[PDB]
């Protein structure tokens, strides 16, 4: 029941503050956001910019995806992030991770459904 | 079974004429959209313009819903259509209607999703 686009924000989103505010960032976080839950994620990105302005990069670069696909956004600015890596001592259900500040222009996949009539109102 | 949009163009769409053939083109038309299978819908218009174009009015004058709701639009342009009414001989199963082709703006509710961020790629 949880869009794909909450799950972006929950996995991804972090406008609450400008940068990670401690090492134990990513500890914190990628539990809070339930990315330990079945596993440790290896690898995550936070974003620390307001949903408009990440939502926007939707509009911006069109790039390949690492996956090939063609629906990815590249960013025309930095945007201030924290990179989420599980060290080498982490194991589920320890999920131990690095965590790291940076500015760089972010890549995401975009999806959406293009707005078709569902009902005929009127004729005027 | 039936999505939103299909069953809009199922209901509403007849791009494969460019106006009502005769008088009994409602009679035709209602049948086999089977919009007389259980009942008979009480009115109903087609709308003779390509698919391209009356999807398009989803991007065009926004206006209000007769039932209130923001999420109708009018195309900017008059479209060829053709209204369907109960005749008043109309009595299920021999539903009957008065065909009347007119050109005019349409109203249409649309639906769909903003085109947002779901996975998120890359930095660089
Ligand atoms: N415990 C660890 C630690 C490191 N690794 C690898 C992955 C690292 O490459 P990255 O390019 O940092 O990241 C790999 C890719 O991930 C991408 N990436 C970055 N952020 C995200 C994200 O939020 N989601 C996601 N699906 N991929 C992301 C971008 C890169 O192509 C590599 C070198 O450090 O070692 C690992 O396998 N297990
Ligand atoms: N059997 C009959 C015969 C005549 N009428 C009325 C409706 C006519 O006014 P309209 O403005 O066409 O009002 C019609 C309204 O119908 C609505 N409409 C039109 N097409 C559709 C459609 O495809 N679906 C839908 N749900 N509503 C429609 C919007 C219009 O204002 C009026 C005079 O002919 O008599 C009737 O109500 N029942």
């Amino acid at each position: 029941k949880e869009t794909a686009a909450a799950k972006f924000e929950r996995q991804h989103m972090d406008s609450s503050t400008s940068a990670a505010s401690s090492s134990n960032y990513c500890n914190q976080m990628m539990k809070s956001r339930n990315l330990t839950k079945d596993r440790c994620k290896p690898v995550n990105t936070f974003v620390h910019e307001s949903l408009a302005d990440v939502q926007a990069v939707c509009s911006q670069k069109n790039v390949a995806c690492k996956n090939g696909q063609t629906n990815c956004y590249q960013s025309y600015s930095t945007m201030s992030i924290t990179d989420c890596r599980e060290t080498g001592s982490s194991k589920y259900p320890n999920c131990a991770y690095k965590t790291t500040q940076a500015n760089k222009h972010i890549i995401v996949a975009c999806e959406g459904n293009a707005y078709v009539p569902v009902h005929f109102d009127a004729s005027v």
